[PDB]
């Protein structure tokens, strides 16, 4: 009863509320953080990092604070190549200054992401997660950082 998709998808959240440490862009794409949506088509159709390793994230604004129980990460295949994060922390804010990491069994969880391009991958966030703001923090990959996703969840 509380695992409802608040609005990647759908472009229910915004283009405006999705940001990031950074991101990549060239002649060909611009990889924004609001392309980050799950399931995206076009030419630029995920968020990816001005450059990959573990001290980017991608944040989304829930513009207030939402009972979050999963995410759902997917990554990309632009032209012949995969892109997609293997695994991730979360962290999370209600006023976007001070951020929390994600704990599980006594330490930072270290979420078991994707395992190709195309395929959702559901993670769920057990106890739940009560938040205005998410962020996704990639810590492993394979050959780049690219991101599509949704959140689950409901009201706070
Ligand atoms: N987790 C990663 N990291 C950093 C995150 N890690 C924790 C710190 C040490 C390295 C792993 C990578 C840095 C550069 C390149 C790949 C990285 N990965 C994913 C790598 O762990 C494995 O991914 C690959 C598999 C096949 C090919 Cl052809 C290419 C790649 Cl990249």
């Amino acid at each position: 009863s509380c695992s409802m998709p608040l609005g990647m998808e759908s472009k229910a959240i915004s283009d405006a509320q999705i940001t990031a440490s950074s991101y990549f862009t060239n002649m060909f794409a611009t990889w924004s953080p609001s392309k980050a949506r799950l399931h995206l088509q076009g030419r630029s159709n995920a968020w990816r990092p001005q450059v990959n390793n573990p001290k980017e994230w991608l944040q989304v604004d829930f513009q207030k604070t939402m009972k979050v129980t999963g995410v759902t990460t997917q990554g990309v295949k632009s032209l012949l190549t995969s892109m997609y994060v293997k695994e991730f922390l979360i962290s999370s804010s209600q006023d976007g200054h001070q951020w929390t990491l994600f704990f599980q069994n006594g330490k930072v969880k270290v979420f078991q992401g994707n395992q190709d391009s195309f395929t959702p991958v559901v993670n769920s966030l057990d106890p739940p997660l009560l938040t205005r703001y998410l962020r996704i923090h990639p810590q492993s990959w394979v050959h780049q950082i690219a991101l599509r996703m949704e959140v689950l969840g409901c009201e706070a």
